[PDB]
């Protein structure tokens, strides 16, 4: 039986609440997507189906756009790819926005597929559109996405008879804007976008009591605090390394609400996040636009070079608790790990540990994963007591955020055993 239920909230639409008392780490729901796609940066880098990276991917011969890890993935993907394949082929060399490829897959799934377990608690039909809150600038954007979909899909979808009953493309894209999930790989790299309509019942908090984690396209929802019967379940929609001003902007622009948690009234953590010289951090925040774009496209050498120019600047430097500096350290660590510069990775990674302790309170999967990365780098280098410390800590966090149902926890258990054996010997 379910441990969660849909309910009507007082002022934030529908939500999800606990039916039984919940403890940290408890699995509350699990879902495959209604629909998902690889994201722009990762296309041709990770398998379309399993979202795992490979050195060499095999392309779909018909469209040459979909790429796969294996014959098993290409074949398994074919039913959900076959209609988009003709559209992707037709519009070559144009490639659509991710939202447009996503909605195409939504439409084909709803037209051709059996009712989806992803819609058990709540359906695409039910999703919030916020249409009475959209600004004229947003409505113009949505109009353009509708016309882009009509162009991209024209080989497969010519009229309304090929859309679900009463389906309105403008409304559908408004639902995609505020109900898209970013799918992250095991290393917390963004690799895809998906719709998970049951999980879309969860409302936002800047200090949430649940968390989601991805294992390929599969989503696990877990409690990360004690929760009482009847208590609303929340997740944080946003990256933790954001000031209240930045959260306000994104919650308005993407989700059309004003968040009234304690952290937002009190600007909790903002001052410590913005320590250091403001001219310098403004420059680094600007440089991060490019660094994050490069990272999104897995360009690790260009990422490292830009990060080193900041971390080791001749000019004024920032404290590592400054969130822009911190994001630069984290990109530099990940670029080093991917490039096999393991000593340099560990330097950057260890610098992030105290700031991550501060900015990811409680049990947050991003901190779990960071601590595991650092442990693994220390294990490699023969630093056993320190690795063991960090691997235990990663486990204390990831037992709650990831759980036994997540494959990374098995990987971590193997590092723990290896490290323990080394210490014992
Ligand atoms: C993923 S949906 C969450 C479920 C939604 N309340 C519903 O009725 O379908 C996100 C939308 O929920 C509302 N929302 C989520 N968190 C909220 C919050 N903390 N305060 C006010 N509205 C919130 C906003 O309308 C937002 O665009
Ligand atoms: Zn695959
Ligand atoms: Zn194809
Ligand atoms: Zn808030």
């Amino acid at each position: 039986p379910l441990k969660v239920e849909k309910f009507a909230t007082a002022n934030r639409g529908n939500g999800l609440r606990a039916v039984t008392p919940l403890r940290p780490g408890e699995l509350l729901f699990r879902s495959d997507p209604l629909a998902y796609t690889v994201c722009k940066g990762s296309r041709g880098v990770v398998c379309d189906r399993c979202l795992l990276g490979k050195e060499k991917l095999m392309r779909c011969s018909q469209c040459r756009v979909a790429k796969y890890c294996s014959a098993k993935c290409q074949k398994k993907a074919w039913p959900d790819h076959k209609r988009e394949c003709k559209c992707l082929k037709s519009c070559k060399p144009r490639y659509p926005p991710d939202s447009v490829r996503l909605l195409g897959r939504v439409v084909f799934k709803l037209m051709d597929g059996a009712p989806s377990e992803s819609e058990k608690l709540y359906s695409f039909y039910d999703l919030e559109s916020n249409i009475n809150k959209l600004t004229e600038d947003r409505k113009e954007g949505l109009r353009q996405l509708v016309m882009t979909f009509q162009h991209f899909m024209r080989e497969e979808i010519q009229d309304a008879s090929q859309l679900p009953p009463a389906f309105d493309l403008f409304e559908a894209f408004a639902k995609v804007i505020c109900n898209s999930f970013t799918i992250c790989n095991a290393e917390m790299q963004e690799v895809g976008v998906g719709l998970y309509p049951s999980i879309s019942l969860l409302n936002h908090s800047c200090d949430p009591n649940c968390s989601i984690v991805f294992n390929g396209p599969h989503l696990l929802l877990r409690a990360v605090r004690d929760i009482e019967v009847g208590e609303e379940l929340t997740i944080c929609y946003l990256d933790m390394l954001m000031t209240s001003e930045e959260r306000r902007k994104q919650l308005r622009d993407q989700y059309c609400f004003e968040c009234d948690c304690f952290r937002c009234q009190t600007q909790d953590k903002d001052a410590d996040m913005l320590t250091g010289d403001e001219q310098v951090w403004k420059e680094v925040q600007e440089s991060l636009k490019k660094i994050e774009e490069l990272k999104a496209h897995w360009k690790w050498e260009q990422v490292l070079a830009m990060c080193q120019a900041i971390i080791s600047s001749n000019s004024e430097r920032l404290p590592d608790i400054n969130i822009y500096q911190l994001k630069v350290l984290d990109c530099a660590m990940d670029a080093c790990i991917n490039l096999g510069l393991l000593e340099e990775a560990l330097f950057y990674g260890t610098r992030t540990m105290e700031p991550y302790r501060i900015f990811f309170p409680g049990s947050h999967p991003v901190r779990g994963v960071q601590v595991m990365k650092v442990g693994k780098l220390q294990l490699h280098q023969g630093m056993f007591p320190q690795a063991m410390k960090n691997l235990r800590l990663a486990f204390d966090i990831m037992r709650v955020t990831h759980g036994r149902e997540h494959s990374l926890i098995e990987d971590l258990i193997l590092l723990l055993e290896e490290c323990d054996a080394n210490i014992r010997a």
